[PDB]
């Protein structure tokens, strides 16, 4: 109820997620590389490397944006949420193009989250002073 | 029983995700590859992508089950997460096997993948309608 | 409340952003051109450590939050600021020589173990009472 705007975003950065991997598939097959190789075409490894940087950041993202949307504001989390999908977005397919490409994305990506990393941080500090030290 | 169905499934597919990700250990000395490498047998490498494959889809099951199953209904989510989690076994084994024999199992997960994300849009969408409300 | 989860959680983000940028920082000192993830062995190690990290990371955050809830909060999070020391042997261990990785996983391991016989009895119990 009071994280529907979280659950919004957290669904359609899922739609990105499994977006960007089927998107392996369809290099995959057009860059005639079969399984299990991850090599051969220079294109694919591109595609395939840009996706793997992103599923290793998504489980920050998920628990950044939910501890800043839970614990600062959820309307101004979700808000940033959707520009680091914005920012995923740019540095997929700039990857994808070249190496050189990515930088944009990926910067504009890791700014987000160490804004929701800031502001999850100032919540919890902010929640942990009226429980625990009693600062009511 | 509010999510007790949701943090069971959790569960249940963590410890199949702890499973897969200790079988390549397993892998690295029935087939000799050394770490930090991770080429060789093309047995290891089968094994290798299909956790590999498992790692990068974890996190879209689990965000989609429970929105699935907190918006829309937690029994029906429940369901469809135990299918998810037998498409992944069929999944792994059948890739260790031969790449081709991953497609039964890779179709099924992301099948149920595709349905729990809908579900969970519109239980959210539902739930959002109660703006007009 | 949950505040003591959330902390830790943040704290666990934090080492997993760290990790993934010491990745970065090794593809400049061992010349390793992206996309390519393969060359030197000192860059091999901390790219393999790093995916490591990766892959049970998820496994750890629901197991933590499963735990703190079904079972104990405070216990969950202690075990959880071991989890994440665990890591960071592992991790520097890894860096230095694969054979130095070892107590780093096991203790992390132990912990994710816990961590999850902690949650499935919680949640045991929870489901029986109905
Ligand atoms: C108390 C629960 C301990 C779990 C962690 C653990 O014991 O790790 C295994 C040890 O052998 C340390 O390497
Ligand atoms: C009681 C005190 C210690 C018992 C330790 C038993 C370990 C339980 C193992 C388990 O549940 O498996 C889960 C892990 O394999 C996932 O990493
Ligand atoms: C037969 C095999 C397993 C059935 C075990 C079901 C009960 C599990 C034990 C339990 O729920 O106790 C945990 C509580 O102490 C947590 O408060
Ligand atoms: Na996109
Ligand atoms: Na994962």
């Amino acid at each position: 109820g009071n994280s529907i705007l979280l659950a919004a975003v957290s669904i359609l950065s899922a739609c990105q997620q499994s977006y960007f991997a089927l998107q392996v598939g369809k290099a995959r097959l057009k860059y005639k590389v079969t399984p299990p190789a991850v090599t051969g075409s220079p294109e694919f490894e591109r595609v395939f490397r840009a996706q793997q940087n992103c599923v290793e950041f998504y489980p920050i993202f998920i628990i950044t944006l939910w501890m800043a949307g839970w614990y600062f504001n959820q309307v101004f989390a979700t808000c940033l949420g959707l520009v680091y999908i914005y920012g995923r977005h740019l540095y997929f397919w700039g990857y994808s193009e070249a190496a050189k490409k990515r930088i944009t994305g990926f910067r504009l990506s890791l700014g987000i989250l160490a804004l929701l990393t800031l502001l999850g941080a100032l919540g919890i500090a902010n929640s942990f002073l009226d429980e625990y030290l009693d600062l009511n």
